[PDB]
């Protein structure tokens, strides 16, 4: 399916969940983009104005797409893959508590595999994979992505 065809893509955080001092979600969405450059050609950079590529955002329930989420637990967060408009976009669901750490749900974490999305990867069906579409805390400090990501994001890009 689709890629981006452009080395320097843009993001912008739309809004801001309340779970969470702005610096840390800043933070946790910068590392989650570095996860990527890592291992592609691709540059990520933060606006804060006007049009993204990426469109970061917080909400709940139904939030204008054909994709409502589902209040606490379930449903975490979806993004769209390459493409114009809403294409792109990664959508977190502000009924759940999204940190920096092992409670709730950690952002940067979800972020990661939601950016996979949003750079045209799909699922694993490799549990260790961080494009496995079930949520679990590792060390964030630490983490890495598995051989799966490796392979599958180098398979679109580089
Ligand atoms: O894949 C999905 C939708 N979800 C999976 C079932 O449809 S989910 O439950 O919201 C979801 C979202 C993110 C993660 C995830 C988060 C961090 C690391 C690994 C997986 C797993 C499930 N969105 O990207
Ligand atoms: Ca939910
Ligand atoms: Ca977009
Ligand atoms: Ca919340
Ligand atoms: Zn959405
Ligand atoms: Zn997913």
């Amino acid at each position: 399916g689709p890629v981006w065809r452009k080395h320097y893509i843009t993001y912008r955080i739309n809004n801001y969940t309340p779970d969470m001092n702005r610096e840390d979600v800043d933070y946790a969405i910068r590392k989650a983009f570095q996860v990527w450059s890592n291992v592609t050609p691709l540059k990520f950079s933060k606006i804060n104005t006007g049009m993204a590529d990426i469109l970061v955002v917080f909400a709940r329930g139904a939030h204008g797409d054909d994709h409502a989420f589902d209040g606490k637990g379930g449903i975490l967060a979806h993004a769209f893959g390459p493409g114009s408009g809403i294409g792109g976009d990664a959508h977190f669901d502000e009924d759940e508590f999204w940190t920096t750490h092992s409670g709730g749900t950690n952002l940067f974490l979800t972020a990661v595999h939601e950016i996979g999305h949003s750079l045209g990867l799909g699922h694993s069906s490799d549990p260790k994979a961080v494009m496995f579409p079930t949520y679990k805390y590792v060390d964030i400090n630490t983490f890495r992505l598995s051989a799966d990501d490796i392979r599958g994001i180098q398979s679109l890009y580089g």
